[PDB]
């Protein structure tokens, strides 16, 4: 507001599957890969930063604040703090909604924001320090235990989005619909060239050489009802079950970052922004259909905003499941030709702690490269809550 | 300024031993019983709060967002959001640092922020997910890997407090008089029932039945220097070493929060606050000394209030070890009758999430209770970080 | 027959308690300890051993051959063979029935048997090498896998002791009676010195130096049927369970061993033996009732050595629980206080490889102690097996 | 001698790569698999069985006496006793020599013995029962530990290959070359059918339904010694070493069993034998050159049969590493056409408790196809052993 907070630059890795081309590379360098580069591109010196802010959920053998590795890695000198937050799939955009807080109350002058997943990585646990006298011990999965199962109903995730899908009535059929297109969107965006500006290269250390990862590796290239109807129910096997692993985002790998400043410094500094900041939002929802938390999530934050829902020419909402992606376009009444046009995480996967930036960065070279004007960044999280950021094209 | 951030009340669970009094209680239930306790110390209905925010370092295991479990265990609404900030032994301090941005630029009105640790719960790590077609495969221990490693060097803190041993010439006899101090003043505020009004018990469920646990574990009354002078350094052992298990903080279980909001929210709700948040900085340093993060911290925050050192009536500096402790006190020329006078982290235990805000709890009650005006709370961070706070009794 | 093998020497190491005062001593260790002290006792050169057989069950982690290593540390050469059989808890005996036949048909002229076990030393177990994408893997207890679950069924065998109490009607008191009267006796032998000479010390490395162990750890002296009767059914636990922890045996450590010849050849060394071997038996029973093994065991081997079952002096059989004991001596007929009378393994433990040969041990001393002539050692066997030995006094 | 035993049916597995064809299959099913066979082949009743012997070194995770869950699963009756050996690569070979025994003896009128080993299905190993306060604990890959490394120098039976390379002056390009003519035998007696008798195919279950399994996994067809000679050594890497993958035998997976009696009870039965057993010897020699075994057990056992070493017309000798194979055939003189002609185990694999018996029946179904008379079978063992056993056709 008169000053606002903007974003100059934006840059993601490619998403990797799980167990894929990203696997072997560690959270902290796919960090380090994304913040040296929005670094490059906003023409911002490392020494310049005032703190580095990084969404981060499973990390569990990743070393000491993996974020503070990051930013050194990236070229950041030690004098500049950093730290992460927490939010499960709302994390990355968290991070950024921190960064504005910072800048805005007037403590930090230049932040480099994002999130980062390395979900291959995440390690099994066990409860060593008691000791079993005799019995059975479990080595848990962190990626089910800490990432994908609620804590007050101990269920995943995918029973949740079944839950959405009753009580909003998105049939089987409607949410491979919402699939295929997610698809189709994905593999038009790429052989277009869309996602060219947004991804940097993560180099990958391999027995061959040192390669480049530049493509997206989830998409499924030429998907269609007809297989995808095929496929069993993933999470709820009792005959009432509609979520596959075709209809749900996968389990992946990546990073993302951001550059914010104040309008008036990016003015100093002779930088256009991608777009200002305008509004955000976080909401809290029932656990049992937390997939819903984007709608009072979009409303505040667009009202806030001075918006109507009509105002807004792109929006990203994060495809935790195409069963609930479908109801909150349903709900709210949004035009699916201004949801994720660009298709989106059943397609490109779903890093937990980087989509909230990922989006982001996806959203702000959309509204660049169509010459559009406002757009929305939403997610869902597990446990019951949502968040929402509204930007404007500058 | 103006109308500044307030902390309205402040408590927290005694510190449980490694592998003691707390070990059975999941990190989130010695969340849920601070959060509690300072809403009802406040007399502030769960409902009205806008936001929590915790610290919180060992995460694995615990499930989907931790804190989010806290506050809804604490009785705080789904609809109320709930999310966690890691910056190593700086969490619990930055919670409430984030509680005062969130605040003073009109998103949040109250806050409770704090944070908590178990670090008895704490598990071990296996990576299965390639498979190991042959040879031996490690059980990393998620305290040593994650939170008590630099990143940098591949060494303990324990090490990184040798090598500000050694660079401000802290001898083995004067880290063990600090530690003798330590606990002779530890055990004097236990004593004198110092700690009473701070500490919320804890329930825990045994056998024998429910008990209540209301007596911190870690002090090791009759501290000697003559016990403390036989013991062999732990961390450091080709003869030049000097940090021993009893002059070192502990690995130990606990939590502690506060409730913030503006003095214009506490002078309508007609709550007198325990004191006004000042100023809070943070800033980094070189790694292998991060020790002496506070030194810059506690600079850069009492000059940002306006204040001279001499002006800072009590310091609590956290005791992550004698040698760090020492370095800090030498350097900056403080009174040692100021700083730590009802001991520390030596005595009562460092759960690594939880001392940031721990500090500040034990802070606001030595002020309330001596009836002095001025506080500092500052702590190192592993990786090269230093935060601090100043507050002023109101 | 007309040159029988004769038994000249038997040795055993006092049984530790689960996790007690033999749990840091390597299984090998326990077997070096009786192999060395057999071969003193019966003054035969380490290097005129022919061959050694041992039984050893749990053999996870103690490395290439055990039983070799343990011949090797007790001080025989390299040029002689050493080997281990499994029969569950047949084992121990059974490696004496194999010297038997090694010796019988001309092969070995002097053969130490015996059997060893160190359960507390029993490693759990992951399946590593296909690597797990995604969900929980167990770390199975290698004690309740591979020794005491039943692969036809999977049940423990106190379900198999379960089985055997229904069908020969032997009730909870009737159980707890035998497990009392084996406490008392174990007490009563232990007090008067009958165990002293066949007991060989191990020494055990201590923090405060070393020590030797030479008393049996796992006797309840004063055991009473009051308390016996307080105790919950542990294996079957829908209220019609009989079997306790008070009246099975337990999970325990510990060693044994045997020095064999020809008579021949102890008269022409000089020797007196212990006893001759009579007959051995071992037959197959239908898993569910493992238990009652040794009454077609018993009665083979008796018949086989001409005799009737009222010529038998003195019976070992070993108490896996007092449920199957005690099903075998009612349907056998025989006289209790010609059973089990220095108390049994309820009493003393169960080291699976090393009590059939324990039960031998002690068999062989008790005749001596008590100047009668004609012995039986037995044990049931989990899958469904029963082994006997008949011996006589010489 | 007179009435000596005789061997009337003899049949394997193939033998499966690490981690291959064989890998779901449970070992105990591979046991069972052959023992059906081999009495299906003698055309004996399984009810007349007296006795199951078999070898098997890593019985981790496979249950409680996985010799006889083959057994039963074999259909011989509970009634059948059924027990397991180890001496490592002897065990095998071992559980043969101990029918000869029980026979001759006359405890036994008809035995199946055997070996099998599924070390795909080895597990990795914890010990967890006293609990580790803080710290590492590994994850033991008992493959390594159990099978693999001499217990009294603490290395690999590869590094005892090396010393064995280095006594007796076995080059690496020696290596090679045996190595090469292992493959080549192998793939010629492939081409050739010569397998195709021993053989008995193992049904596996796949989600594309159950197939049968008839073709040996491991060997490497167009082996050359251009290929061979760039590989690096593996075990020995300071620049003396030249045992590689080549020119060692594998890790794999397999069974194989034999029938044995009498040749008065084969004569009444209308069997005629594929051989008669005529000596066998163990023998032990020191660990640090535990490969050179075969030389004194062949010698011995070839002089217990009243035979010259010109005598024998066909060798089995495990093909543990190529350089001790050369070694035993340089110290002893043999023909080269004479000693393993249908390739060895670096070209068919090496599964530990198996290839005892393995190679028997191999050597058989030789003499049986080329009408020859004479042969031995003979293998090393890991701490220093050697077993042999002379037999002629029948
Ligand atoms: C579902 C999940 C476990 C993946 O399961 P998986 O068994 O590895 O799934 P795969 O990728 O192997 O796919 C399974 C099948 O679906 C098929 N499939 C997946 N996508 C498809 C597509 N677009 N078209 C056709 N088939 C497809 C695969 O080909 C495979 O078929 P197959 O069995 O014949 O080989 C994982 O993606 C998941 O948990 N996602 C949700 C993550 C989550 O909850 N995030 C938080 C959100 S709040
Ligand atoms: C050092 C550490 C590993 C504990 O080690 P430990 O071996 O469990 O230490 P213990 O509590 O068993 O104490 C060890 C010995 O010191 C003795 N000791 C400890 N405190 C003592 C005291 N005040 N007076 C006398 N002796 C004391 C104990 O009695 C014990 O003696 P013992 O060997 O005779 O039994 C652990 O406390 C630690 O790592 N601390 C640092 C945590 C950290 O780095 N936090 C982050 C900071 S940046
Ligand atoms: C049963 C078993 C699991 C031990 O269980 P556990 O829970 O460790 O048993 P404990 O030794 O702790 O004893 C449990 C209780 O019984 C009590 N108890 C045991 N022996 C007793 C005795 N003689 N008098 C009175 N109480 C006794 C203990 O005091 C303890 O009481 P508490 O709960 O108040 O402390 C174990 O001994 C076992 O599995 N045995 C069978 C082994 C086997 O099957 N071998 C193969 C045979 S075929
Ligand atoms: C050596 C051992 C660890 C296998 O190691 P590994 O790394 O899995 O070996 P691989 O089968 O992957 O082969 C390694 C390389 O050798 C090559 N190689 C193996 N056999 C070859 C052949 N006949 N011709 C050409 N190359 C060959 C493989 O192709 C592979 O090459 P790559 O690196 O380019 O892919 C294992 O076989 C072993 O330990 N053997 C000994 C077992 C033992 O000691 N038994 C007890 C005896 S006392």
């Amino acid at each position: 507001g008169s000053d606002p907070v903007v974003i100059v630059s934006a840059a993601r890795t490619i998403i990797g599957s799980f167990n894929g081309a990203l696997a072997a590379v560690p959270v902290q360098d796919l960090g380090s890969t994304v913040i040296k580069e929005v670094l490059k591109r906003a023409t911002v010196a490392p020494e310049d930063v005032s703190e580095v802010i990084f969404g981060h959920v499973l990390a569990a053998g990743c070393g000491q604040n993996p974020v503070r590795q990051a930013s050194v890695g990236a070229g950041i000198p030690y004098s500049v703090p950093a730290w992460s937050c927490q939010m499960i799939c709302g994390s990355g955009l968290k991070a950024v909604c921190l960064a504005v807080q910072s800048i805005g109350i007037g403590d930090s002058s230049i932040v480099v924001a994002g999130g980062m997943e390395n979900m291959s990585k995440a390690p099994h646990l066990a409860y060593l320090r008691t000791g079993v006298k005799i019995g059975e011990m479990p080595l848990t999965d962190s990626i089910l235990c800490d990432g994908l199962t609620d804590a007050f109903h101990n269920c995943h995730m995918g029973i949740t989005a079944e839950n959405v899908a009753k009580k909003w009535q998105v049939s089987r059929e409607d949410q491979d619909k919402v699939a295929v297109l997610s698809q189709n969107r994905t593999e038009n965006a790429q052989k277009a060239g869309h996602f060219d500006k947004e991804i940097v290269p993560v180099l990958v250390s391999t027995r061959k050489g040192l390669i480049e990862v530049k493509t997206d590796e989830f998409p499924r290239h030429g998907s269609n009802i007809e297989a995808m109807s095929k496929l069993k129910p993933y999470f709820l096997t009792d005959g009432t079950g509609t979520v596959t692993p075709a209809n749900a985002s996968g389990i992946n790998d990546g990073a993302a970052a951001v550059v914010l400043m104040k309008k008036s410094e990016a003015d100093k500094r002779g930088l256009t922004p991608l777009a200002r900041i305008v509004s955000w939002s976080q909401v809290g929802v029932e656990p049992s259909i937390m997939g819903i938390g984007p709608i009072p999530a979009i409303k505040q934050a667009v009202t806030k905003a001075g918006w109507s829902l009509e105002d807004v020419d792109i929006f990203e909402i994060n495809e935790a499941f195409a069963a609930v992606s479908a109801a909150i376009v349903k709900e709210l009444g949004l035009n699916p030709e201004k949801v994720n046009i660009e298709g989106g995480a059943i397609a490109l996967g779903h890093p937990l702690g980087a989509s909230g930036c990922r989006i982001l960065v996806t959203l702000l070279h959309t509204l660049e490269r169509m010459g559009r004007s406002r757009g929305v960044a939403a997610l869902c999280i597990g446990g019951g809550m949502g968040i929402a950021m509204c930007v404007q094209r500058e």
